């Protein structure tokens, strides 16, 4: 017996429902991608282990 | 009482008695089947909903 506002506070956010808006436009696309963080990586390894 | 010129206009035609002709001759046939129109249906859904 989940109440209807329990499921806004623990569910998982399905991802078909979103917008979209580039700069002041806002316009319906179909589907995003890519959008994602990341870091190379810096590896220092000297002679005492 | 159902005058016989009033079935002529109200009631659904019977299938059973037909002609079929193909190109310039004509042939009698024991049934036809199939013959029927079908679209593809296309489906655009966006983000917005």
């Amino acid at each position: 017996s989940t109440s209807t506002s329990q499921i806004a506070v623990e569910y998982p956010i399905p991802v078909y429902r979103f917008i979209v808006s580039v700069g002041d436009e806002k316009i319906p696309f179909n589907s995003v991608s890519g959008l994602d963080i990341s870091y190379d990586t810096i590896e220092y390894r000297d002679g005492v282990g």
